[PDB]
């Protein structure tokens, strides 16, 4: 009877990922070179009297090159072995990268390592501003802080200004991969979104490349995209026949973008399942946040979150028409989950996914609450609601339930509300309300957290927004902490929540809503991970 229309952009992609028919000889082929190549490439990692610097070298390129997930063993081996030893008699370069590496994988690494480069005011020696791989090196290094790093305080301005230097002047690809890593720093970046840049724009270029891990590479990545290709037309057929393309026309229209979502968490074959049930999800929740955004009449939206509460197909019939239509879906998919984890007898941890869905319901109603009645709460009282709304602890909760190994002492730990989750969660929410403001407020929103934190505060909007990018910063020195050994669960599990803080600083770069608008961001990294192959 309202009633807003956003009048958003419709999907970009229509039919094309409907039908994937896989080459079944091709696929076959590809599993065969690589079978060879990858103990070519095993023996290359259990090579003996290697220098500490080709070793981190080696190790980098496999990682960058998106096959690293076949040798964990191997990788965590040798890093061990160098985090024991106490080496550090090295250049900028070797340090640099030795910290990131060991850093990343939990090995808490002391950053003092970077002392004898810099003076006696703790300030990086301007005289290693030509050191372009040096500078390079620490710049990616730079990213992987934590709270304890405060040596590190000046390695990201150094670095930068004198990579933007020097840049113009250097040779290819290394001038394309430094200009890159200026926009997009490797640590926070999305793995695939990475490695097909690197594979195709920077290894496949270089002078020096190693043809075995080129081609390795090349064919893995391949063949993923397949697995990929096949998950997103069963999940393009699931999505079609669920029609809220016209029966729900108000809402995005957008699980493409949903499925670059989940392929973000994990890429891995053995995570397949837990790739198809997630973006399910976070497609199903998108049609939440679009009916308590825009559509929802505060009388409506009430009935909705009993309904949800209360869990019951009992209670469609007392909800207007179309919320019944999204209301069975989620109780549908629900049981979906419950009857593909029938089998492993891990049926009854869907119930954990449910409880948190129910929580970012409550939220979502907390907060159109608070557009209608014009409330503007401080900022604190903001938060406690506004955390949940990001959908983020319903969406890490959910990425376990296809994990084979999620066992109920990790869904234990989850619900407790963990630092590194927490941190994620922070991420997405700051950077959503600095980007997606004003999308909202372009629906004449009042009760956007921006506007809280300049109201609390007495700051104006670019300051707010400031105040709110640095909270971002924070969090990410407690995710690149929780990541530290010993680990509460297995990284296995660490893993995915990382990652779902990357697709944050990825959807959103540039201070645009990716989402909403899959144009400019969304559209060419889905092209190049889902439509092109790699030329071979
Ligand atoms: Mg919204
Ligand atoms: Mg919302
Ligand atoms: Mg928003």
């Amino acid at each position: 009877i309202v009633r807003p229309v956003a009048d958003f952009s419709p999907s970009l992609w229509g039919d094309q990922f409907l039908s994937f028919s896989i080459k079944n000889q091709v696929a076959e082929k590809y599993a065969k070179e690589i079978e060879a190549l990858k103990e070519q490439t095993r023996n290359m990692l259990l090579a003996t009297g290697m220098k500490l610097a080709d070793t981190l070298n080696l190790i980098d390129t496999i990682e960058r090159l998106g096959i690293s997930y076949h040798f964990e063993k191997e990788i965590d081996d040798i890093l061990d072995q160098i985090y024991n030893q106490n080496s550090n008699c090295n250049d900028l370069c070797t340090s640099a990268l030795q910290f990131r590496l060991l850093r990343q994988h939990g090995f808490n690494i002391s950053p003092e390592i970077f002392s004898k480069f810099q003076d006696e005011n703790g300030k990086f020696k301007e005289s290693l501003a030509s050191d372009v791989l040096g500078l390079l090196n620490l710049y990616e290094a730079s990213h992987v802080r934590t709270h304890a790093d405060d040596i590190l305080e000046d390695a990201l301005a150094f670095s930068t200004i004198h990579l933007e230097s020097a840049a113009p002047h250097l040779k290819s690809p290394l001038r394309e991969q430094v200009t890159h890593a200026l926009e997009q720093c490797l640590h926070k970046g999305v793995p695939r979104v990475e490695t097909r840049f690197f594979i195709s724009s920077i290894y496949d270029k270089e002078q020096s490349k190693n043809n075995v891990l080129l081609r390795f590479a090349k064919l893995d990545f391949n063949l993923l995209q397949m697995l990929h290709k096949q998950e997103l037309a069963q999940v393009s057929r699931w999505w079609k026949d669920l029609d809220f393309v016209t029966t729900l026309p108000y809402a995005r229209d957008r699980v493409v973008e949903c499925y670059f979502w989940a392929l973000g968490v994990y890429f891995e074959p053995q995570y397949s399942q837990a790739r198809v049930m997630l973006v399910k999800t976070i497609s199903m929740i998108s049609i939440v946040d679009d009916t308590f955004d825009a559509y929802g009449t505060v009388k409506e939206l009430e009935a909705y979150t009993d309904a949800i509460q209360r869990w019951d197909i009992n209670e469609i019939d007392r909800l207007p028409d179309y919320m019944k239509i999204s209301y069975k879906a989620i109780l549908d998919l629900y049981k979906d989950y419950e009857k593909e984890l029938s089998s492993a007898g891990r049926s009854h941890i869907v119930c954990h996914a449910i409880e948190r869905m129910k929580e970012v319901v409550r939220n979502y109603n907390v907060e159109s609450t608070w557009f209608i009645e014009g409330y503007t709460p401080p900022v604190s009282e903001y938060l406690s609601n506004a955390l949940a709304t990001t959908t983020y602890y319903y969406l890490a909760t959910t990425s376990y339930l296809g994990m084979k190994s999620a066992t109920e002492q990790d869904f234990e730990w989850l619900s407790k509300n963990p630092k590194i989750l927490e941190a994620s969660v922070i991420i997405c929410r700051v950077i959503d309300d600095t980007a997606t403001y004003e999308v909202e407020k372009s629906r004449g929103q009042i009760a956007t957290g921006i506007e809280c934190c300049m109201r609390d505060y007495g700051i104006s909007t670019k300051e707010a927004m400031a105040k709110f990018q640095n909270m971002a910063e924070t969090a990410w020195k407690d995710i690149n902490e929780g990541l530290l050994r010993p680990t509460p669960v297995s990284t296995e599990f660490l893993t995915p929540i990382l990652n779902l803080a990357r697709i944050v600083e990825v959807t959103y770069i540039h201070n645009l809503d990716g989402y909403t608008h899959p144009e400019k961001v969304l559209k060419p990294h889905i092209i190049n991970l889902l439509v092109d192959s790699i030329k071979i």
